[PDB]
């Protein structure tokens, strides 16, 4: 599977039939249809002890991985029951500033989207968690092109060392708090992984406020490769799944 014409999103359902399922992601967020829930708790993002380990090009995106062997970087509150531990983040982005995000907002595409992936600690580890309907919480953050995000630069600068599929590099002491916007206002809905295996295990929490990154920063994302070392170059761009049918779901807002 990939993002090309012959193996991309419209093909995924053949190997992964859940692609046509009842709670797939991403979705368009219609901001006028979303229901304010005065009941939803504030989101709690506690990344003060987050310990990054490694950054990896997996042929689809790049992952910054975290040591999730203790409660160190956790998400709780909001729509969530219990505690979810950060395991990794990655991005989806476009070939042009006009596209790249997976979720859309009133059909607006952003230049990219950051996914901070967390697993429910009641299931003990990530592999067991993805088999559960409430196994994961993914915090999604839109990126627009404008002013630079200083806290992103350390990620940008290491991408030259992981240009091709399979390459990884040490990436310790990275603070994901530098990737967060001011506001934690959010939309939330039940959905899925947005890449194969497309498992319907995610509580999505999508922040309303985008972060700004510079054109130069996102241009460096676009220098990555889908292919491995020594292979014909295919730029890693447009690694986003388009919006899927909302079906029997309601998107809730934490704000009015
Ligand atoms: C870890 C993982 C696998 C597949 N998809 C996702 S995503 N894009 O839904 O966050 N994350
Ligand atoms: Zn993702």
């Amino acid at each position: 599977w990939g993002y090309g014409k012959h193996n991309g999103p419209e093909h995924w359902h053949k190997d992964f039939p859940i692609a046509k399922g009842e709670r797939q992601s991403p979705v368009d967020i219609d901001t006028h249809t979303a229901k304010y829930d005065p009941s939803l708790k504030p989101l709690s993002v506690s990344y003060d002890q987050a310990t990054s380990l490694r950054i990896l090009n997996n042929g689809h995106a790049f992952n910054v991985e975290f040591d999730d062997s203790q409660d160190k970087a956790v998400l709780k509150g909001g729509p969530l029951d219990g505690t979810y531990r950060l395991i990794q983040f990655h991005f989806h982005w476009g070939s042009l500033d006009g596209q790249g995000s997976e979720h859309t907002v009133d059909k607006k595409k952003y230049a990219a989207e950051l996914h901070l992936v967390h697993w429910n600690t009641k299931y003990g580890d990530f592999g067991k968690a993805v088999q559960q309907p409430d196994g994961l919480a993914v915090l999604g953050i839109f990126l627009k092109v404008g002013s630079a995000k200083p806290g992103l630069q350390k990620v940008v600068d290491v991408l030259d060392s992981i240009k091709t599929k399979g390459k990884s590099a040490d990436f310790t002491n990275f603070d994901p708090r530098g990737l967060l916007p001011e506001s934690l206002d959010y939309w939330t809905y039940p959905g899925s992984l947005t890449t194969p295996p497309l498992l319907e295990c995610v509580t999505w929490i999508v922040l309303k406020e985008p972060i700004s990154v510079s054109s130069e920063q996102v241009l460096k994302f676009r220098k990555l490769n889908f292919n491995g070392e020594g292979e014909p170059e295919e730029l890693m761009v447009d690694n986003w799944r388009p919006a899927q049918p909302l079906k029997n779901r309601q998107i809730k807002a934490s704000f009015k």
